[PDB]
Protein backbone atom coordinates (compact mmCIF):
# COMPACT_ATOMS: atom_id res chain seq x y z
CA UNK A 1 0.00 0.00 0.00
CA UNK A 2 1.62 3.28 -1.12
CA UNK A 3 -0.21 6.53 -0.29
CA UNK A 4 1.10 9.28 -2.39
CA UNK A 5 0.51 12.89 -1.23
CA UNK A 6 -1.44 14.92 -3.81
CA UNK A 7 -1.78 18.67 -3.31
CA UNK A 8 -5.38 19.87 -3.34
CA UNK A 9 -5.71 21.22 -6.83
CA UNK A 10 -4.06 24.63 -7.28
CA UNK A 11 -3.70 25.25 -3.52
CA UNK A 12 -0.62 26.80 -1.90
CA UNK A 13 0.58 28.04 1.49
CA UNK A 14 -1.80 30.97 1.61
CA UNK A 15 -4.83 28.63 1.19
CA UNK A 16 -3.74 26.54 4.16
CA UNK A 17 -2.86 29.63 6.25
CA UNK A 18 -6.48 30.70 5.73
CA UNK A 19 -7.70 27.34 7.01
CA UNK A 20 -5.26 27.57 9.95
CA UNK A 21 -6.63 31.03 10.65
CA UNK A 22 -10.22 29.92 10.62
CA UNK A 23 -9.49 27.11 13.07
CA UNK A 24 -7.44 29.53 15.26
CA UNK A 25 -10.19 32.15 15.26
CA UNK A 26 -12.81 29.53 16.24
CA UNK A 27 -10.46 28.33 19.01
CA UNK A 28 -10.46 31.86 20.38
CA UNK A 29 -14.24 32.30 19.88
CA UNK A 30 -15.58 29.02 21.30
CA UNK A 31 -13.81 29.45 24.59
CA UNK A 32 -16.42 27.95 26.94
CA UNK A 33 -15.96 24.36 25.88
CA UNK A 34 -15.03 21.87 28.64
CA UNK A 35 -15.11 24.32 31.56
CA UNK A 36 -13.19 27.00 29.63
CA UNK A 37 -10.40 24.69 28.49
CA UNK A 38 -11.51 25.39 24.95
CA UNK A 39 -11.03 23.05 22.01
CA UNK A 40 -7.19 23.09 21.81
CA UNK A 41 -6.54 19.87 23.71
CA UNK A 42 -9.27 17.80 22.02
CA UNK A 43 -8.02 18.89 18.60
CA UNK A 44 -4.50 17.73 19.45
CA UNK A 45 -5.89 14.41 20.63
CA UNK A 46 -7.95 14.10 17.47
CA UNK A 47 -4.91 14.62 15.27
CA UNK A 48 -3.02 11.98 17.24
CA UNK A 49 -5.89 9.46 17.16
CA UNK A 50 -6.36 9.77 13.43
CA UNK A 51 -2.61 9.23 12.92
CA UNK A 52 -2.09 6.65 15.66
CA UNK A 53 -3.99 3.87 13.84
CA UNK A 54 -0.95 3.51 11.52
CA UNK A 55 0.82 0.18 11.22
CA UNK A 56 4.36 0.34 9.82
CA UNK A 57 4.13 -3.34 8.80
CA UNK A 58 1.48 -2.99 6.09
CA UNK A 59 0.90 0.80 5.91
CA UNK A 60 -2.67 0.50 7.01
CA UNK A 61 -4.31 3.25 9.09
CA UNK A 62 -2.63 6.58 9.49
CA UNK A 63 -3.77 10.12 8.76
CA UNK A 64 -3.69 9.90 4.97
CA UNK A 65 -7.15 8.51 4.29
CA UNK A 66 -9.23 10.72 6.62
CA UNK A 67 -11.01 7.56 7.69
CA UNK A 68 -12.17 8.96 11.08
CA UNK A 69 -15.12 10.36 9.13
CA UNK A 70 -16.49 6.80 8.82
CA UNK A 71 -18.61 5.29 11.56
CA UNK A 72 -16.36 2.32 12.41
CA UNK A 73 -13.54 4.70 13.37
CA UNK A 74 -15.73 7.57 14.59
CA UNK A 75 -17.29 5.06 17.03
CA UNK A 76 -14.07 3.42 18.25
CA UNK A 77 -14.37 3.35 22.03
CA UNK A 78 -10.75 4.70 22.10
CA UNK A 79 -12.08 7.78 20.27
CA UNK A 80 -14.81 8.67 22.75
CA UNK A 81 -15.02 12.45 23.19
CA UNK A 82 -13.29 13.20 19.84
CA UNK A 83 -16.75 13.82 18.34
CA UNK A 84 -16.40 17.24 19.99
CA UNK A 85 -13.27 17.94 17.85
CA UNK A 86 -15.03 16.72 14.75
CA UNK A 87 -18.01 19.00 15.43
CA UNK A 88 -15.69 21.97 15.96
CA UNK A 89 -14.09 21.33 12.59
CA UNK A 90 -17.41 20.90 10.68
CA UNK A 91 -17.95 24.59 9.98
CA UNK A 92 -14.30 24.92 8.99
CA UNK A 93 -14.75 22.08 6.51
CA UNK A 94 -17.95 23.78 5.25
CA UNK A 95 -16.01 26.99 4.59
CA UNK A 96 -13.10 25.14 2.97
CA UNK A 97 -14.63 22.13 1.36
CA UNK A 98 -11.60 21.50 -0.88
CA UNK A 99 -9.37 20.38 2.01
CA UNK A 100 -9.14 16.62 2.51
CA UNK A 101 -10.35 15.15 5.80
CA UNK A 102 -6.87 13.97 6.81
CA UNK A 103 -5.36 17.32 6.04
CA UNK A 104 -8.07 19.04 8.09
CA UNK A 105 -7.82 16.77 11.10
CA UNK A 106 -3.99 16.91 11.14
CA UNK A 107 -4.00 20.67 10.53
CA UNK A 108 -6.38 21.04 13.46
CA UNK A 109 -3.77 19.55 15.73
CA UNK A 110 -0.98 21.73 14.36
CA UNK A 111 -3.11 24.84 14.77
CA UNK A 112 -4.09 23.91 18.32
CA UNK A 113 -0.48 23.28 19.43
CA UNK A 114 0.68 26.58 17.96
CA UNK A 115 -2.23 28.68 19.16
CA UNK A 116 -1.66 27.25 22.64
CA UNK A 117 1.86 28.79 22.45
CA UNK A 118 3.54 25.51 21.61
CA UNK A 119 6.31 24.94 19.10
CA UNK A 120 5.85 25.55 15.40
CA UNK A 121 4.92 22.26 13.75
CA UNK A 122 5.84 22.07 10.06
CA UNK A 123 2.97 20.58 8.12
CA UNK A 124 2.59 19.15 4.64
CA UNK A 125 -0.64 18.93 2.65
CA UNK A 126 -1.78 16.24 0.28
CA UNK A 127 -3.57 13.56 2.29
CA UNK A 128 -6.29 12.09 0.07
CA UNK A 129 -9.62 10.76 1.32
CA UNK A 130 -9.84 6.99 0.87
CA UNK A 131 -12.97 4.80 0.90
CA UNK A 132 -14.87 3.34 3.82
CA UNK A 133 -13.38 -0.10 3.37
CA UNK A 134 -9.91 1.37 4.10
CA UNK A 135 -10.96 2.32 7.64
CA UNK A 136 -8.81 0.52 10.14
CA UNK A 137 -10.50 -1.71 12.66
CA UNK A 138 -10.88 -0.57 16.26
CA UNK A 139 -8.20 -1.52 18.79
CA UNK A 140 -5.06 0.07 17.30
CA UNK A 141 -4.93 2.95 19.80
CA UNK A 142 -3.16 2.40 23.12
CA UNK A 143 -4.46 1.30 26.49
CA UNK A 144 -3.76 3.54 29.50
CA UNK A 145 -3.65 0.93 32.22
CA UNK A 146 -0.36 -0.59 31.24
CA UNK A 147 3.36 -0.23 31.99
CA UNK A 148 6.47 1.09 30.27
CA UNK A 149 7.16 -2.12 28.37
CA UNK A 150 3.69 -1.94 26.89
CA UNK A 151 4.14 1.70 25.90
CA UNK A 152 7.54 0.96 24.31
CA UNK A 153 6.25 -2.01 22.32
CA UNK A 154 3.05 -0.22 21.37
CA UNK A 155 4.97 2.68 19.85
CA UNK A 156 7.31 0.50 17.79
CA UNK A 157 4.29 -0.09 15.57
CA UNK A 158 4.27 3.66 14.84
CA UNK A 159 8.07 3.65 14.32
CA UNK A 160 8.65 5.73 17.40
CA UNK A 161 11.67 5.41 19.68
CA UNK A 162 12.02 6.23 23.38
CA UNK A 163 12.79 9.90 22.83
CA UNK A 164 9.83 10.23 20.43
CA UNK A 165 7.44 8.54 22.85
CA UNK A 166 8.51 10.66 25.79
CA UNK A 167 8.34 13.90 23.73
CA UNK A 168 4.89 13.03 22.34
CA UNK A 169 3.50 12.24 25.82
CA UNK A 170 4.18 15.83 26.88
CA UNK A 171 0.88 16.64 25.25
CA UNK A 172 -0.63 15.10 28.42
CA UNK A 173 -0.09 18.47 30.10
CA UNK A 174 -3.07 19.59 28.02
CA UNK A 175 -6.77 19.44 28.88
CA UNK A 176 -8.00 16.62 31.06
CA UNK A 177 -9.22 13.15 31.34
CA UNK A 178 -12.99 12.61 31.41
CA UNK A 179 -14.52 9.71 33.25
CA UNK A 180 -17.30 9.20 30.70
CA UNK A 181 -14.89 9.09 27.79
CA UNK A 182 -12.04 6.92 29.00
CA UNK A 183 -12.66 5.79 32.58
CA UNK A 184 -10.10 8.28 33.93
CA UNK A 185 -10.81 11.62 35.52
CA UNK A 186 -9.07 14.87 36.10
CA UNK A 187 -5.92 16.77 35.46
CA UNK A 188 -7.23 20.31 35.62
CA UNK A 189 -7.84 22.82 32.82
CA UNK A 190 -4.56 23.66 31.10
CA UNK A 191 -4.61 25.06 27.55
CA UNK A 192 -1.08 26.38 27.37
CA UNK A 193 1.50 24.13 25.72
CA UNK A 194 4.49 23.86 28.13
CA UNK A 195 6.84 21.20 29.46
CA UNK A 196 4.86 21.00 32.70
CA UNK A 197 3.97 17.28 32.18
CA UNK A 198 7.60 16.43 32.94
CA UNK A 199 7.91 18.87 35.82
CA UNK A 200 4.72 17.56 37.37
CA UNK A 201 5.82 13.95 36.99
CA UNK A 202 9.11 14.68 38.77
CA UNK A 203 7.95 17.17 41.39
CA UNK A 204 4.45 16.21 42.55
CA UNK A 205 3.58 13.85 45.40
CA UNK A 206 1.72 11.12 43.52
CA UNK A 207 -0.74 8.67 45.01
CA UNK A 208 -2.08 5.59 43.28
CA UNK A 209 -5.83 5.95 43.78
CA UNK A 210 -8.95 4.41 42.34
CA UNK A 211 -11.29 6.65 40.47
CA UNK A 212 -15.06 6.49 40.28
CA UNK A 213 -14.87 4.06 37.39
CA UNK A 214 -12.86 1.67 39.58
CA UNK A 215 -9.66 2.28 37.58
CA UNK A 216 -6.27 3.12 39.09
CA UNK A 217 -4.72 6.49 38.31
CA UNK A 218 -2.09 8.67 39.93
CA UNK A 219 -3.31 11.80 41.64
CA UNK A 220 -1.68 14.66 43.50
CA UNK A 221 -3.28 16.97 46.07
CA UNK A 222 -2.59 19.92 43.80
CA UNK A 223 -5.14 18.48 41.34
CA UNK A 224 -2.74 16.94 38.75
CA UNK A 225 -3.28 13.42 37.49
CA UNK A 226 -1.30 10.87 35.54
CA UNK A 227 -2.40 7.74 33.78
CA UNK A 228 -0.53 4.54 34.55
CA UNK A 229 1.13 4.83 31.18
CA UNK A 230 2.21 8.38 32.01
CA UNK A 231 3.64 7.35 35.35
CA UNK A 232 5.50 4.51 33.65
CA UNK A 233 7.78 7.15 32.12
CA UNK A 234 9.30 7.71 35.54
CA UNK A 235 9.32 3.98 36.43
CA UNK A 236 11.48 2.94 33.47
CA UNK A 237 15.04 4.20 33.68
CA UNK A 238 15.46 5.03 30.02
CA UNK A 239 12.24 7.01 29.92
CA UNK A 240 13.12 8.71 33.24
CA UNK A 241 16.35 10.15 31.80
CA UNK A 242 14.38 11.72 28.99
CA UNK A 243 11.63 13.04 31.31
CA UNK A 244 14.38 14.79 33.31
CA UNK A 245 15.92 16.24 30.12
CA UNK A 246 12.64 17.78 29.05
CA UNK A 247 11.82 18.97 32.58
CA UNK A 248 15.08 20.92 32.44
CA UNK A 249 15.02 22.23 28.95
CA UNK A 250 11.79 23.75 27.56
CA UNK A 251 13.32 24.52 24.17
CA UNK A 252 14.61 21.01 23.71
CA UNK A 253 11.17 19.58 24.53
CA UNK A 254 9.58 21.97 22.01
CA UNK A 255 12.00 20.96 19.27
CA UNK A 256 11.69 17.23 19.89
CA UNK A 257 7.91 17.42 20.24
CA UNK A 258 7.67 19.31 16.97
CA UNK A 259 9.69 16.67 15.12
CA UNK A 260 7.88 13.70 16.65
CA UNK A 261 4.47 15.22 16.09
CA UNK A 262 5.16 16.14 12.49
CA UNK A 263 6.40 12.59 11.99
CA UNK A 264 3.36 11.08 13.66
CA UNK A 265 1.04 13.09 11.40
CA UNK A 266 2.99 12.09 8.27
CA UNK A 267 3.55 8.36 8.95
CA UNK A 268 2.38 6.30 5.99
CA UNK A 269 2.58 9.13 3.45
CA UNK A 270 4.89 9.15 0.45
CA UNK A 271 5.75 12.72 -0.53
CA UNK A 272 6.84 13.08 -4.17
CA UNK A 273 10.28 14.57 -4.63
CA UNK A 274 8.73 17.71 -6.13
CA UNK A 275 6.08 18.09 -3.36
CA UNK A 276 6.06 21.52 -1.69
CA UNK A 277 8.29 21.92 1.34
CA UNK A 278 6.51 21.76 4.71
CA UNK A 279 4.58 24.82 5.58
CA UNK A 280 5.19 26.75 8.83
CA UNK A 281 2.05 28.65 9.65
CA UNK A 282 2.01 31.97 11.41
CA UNK A 283 -0.03 32.21 14.56
CA UNK A 284 -2.92 34.75 14.81
CA UNK A 285 -0.67 36.62 17.24
CA UNK A 286 2.17 36.73 14.74
CA UNK A 287 -0.23 38.09 12.10
CA UNK A 288 -1.79 40.71 14.38
CA UNK A 289 -5.15 39.00 14.06
C1 LIG B 1 0.37 5.56 25.64
C2 LIG B 1 -0.11 6.50 24.85
C3 LIG B 1 -1.31 7.23 25.22
C4 LIG B 1 -2.38 6.84 26.05
C5 LIG B 1 -2.63 5.51 26.71
C6 LIG B 1 -3.23 8.00 26.08
C7 LIG B 1 -4.43 8.00 26.81
C8 LIG B 1 -5.25 9.15 26.97
C9 LIG B 1 -6.51 9.10 27.72
C10 LIG B 1 -7.13 7.93 28.42
C11 LIG B 1 -6.99 10.43 27.71
C12 LIG B 1 -8.27 10.98 28.29
C13 LIG B 1 -9.34 11.01 27.21
C14 LIG B 1 -10.64 11.55 27.83
O1 LIG B 1 -11.08 10.98 28.84
O2 LIG B 1 -11.22 12.54 27.32
C15 LIG B 1 -6.06 11.19 26.89
C16 LIG B 1 -6.21 12.60 26.68
C17 LIG B 1 -5.35 13.34 25.83
N1 LIG B 1 -4.35 12.77 25.13
FE1 LIG B 1 -3.53 10.93 25.25
N2 LIG B 1 -2.81 9.05 25.34
C18 LIG B 1 -1.62 8.64 24.88
C19 LIG B 1 -0.79 9.40 24.03
C20 LIG B 1 -1.02 10.68 23.55
C21 LIG B 1 -0.22 11.32 22.50
C22 LIG B 1 0.91 10.69 21.79
C23 LIG B 1 -0.84 12.61 22.35
C24 LIG B 1 -0.45 13.73 21.45
C25 LIG B 1 0.77 14.00 21.05
C26 LIG B 1 -1.97 12.63 23.28
C27 LIG B 1 -2.77 13.79 23.52
C28 LIG B 1 -3.85 13.82 24.45
C29 LIG B 1 -4.53 15.08 24.65
C30 LIG B 1 -4.18 16.42 24.07
C31 LIG B 1 -5.55 14.74 25.61
C32 LIG B 1 -6.59 15.66 26.23
C33 LIG B 1 -7.86 15.73 25.44
C34 LIG B 1 -8.92 16.55 26.14
O3 LIG B 1 -8.63 17.34 27.04
O4 LIG B 1 -10.10 16.51 25.69
N3 LIG B 1 -2.05 11.51 24.09
N4 LIG B 1 -4.95 10.46 26.49
N1 LIG C 1 -2.46 12.58 32.51
C1 LIG C 1 -3.19 13.09 31.44
C2 LIG C 1 -3.46 12.36 30.32
C3 LIG C 1 -4.17 12.94 29.31
C4 LIG C 1 -4.57 14.26 29.36
C5 LIG C 1 -4.28 14.97 30.54
N2 LIG C 1 -4.53 16.25 30.88
C6 LIG C 1 -4.11 16.45 32.12
C7 LIG C 1 -3.51 15.26 32.59
N3 LIG C 1 -3.62 14.38 31.54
Amino acid sequence: LVHVASVEKGRSYEDFQKVYNAIALKLREDDEYDNYIGYGPVLVRLAWHISGTWDKHDNTGGSYGGTYRFKKEFNDPSNAGLQNGFKFLEPIHKEFPWISSGDLFSLGGVTAVQEMQGPKIPWRCGRVDTPEDTTPDNGRLPDADKDAGYVRTFFQRLNMNDREVVALMGAHALGKTHLKNSGYEGGGANNVFTNEFYLNLLNEDWKLEKNDANNEQWDSKSGYMMLPTDYSLIQDPKYLSIVKEYANDQDKFFKDFSKAFEKLLENGITFPKDAPSPFIFKTLEEQGL
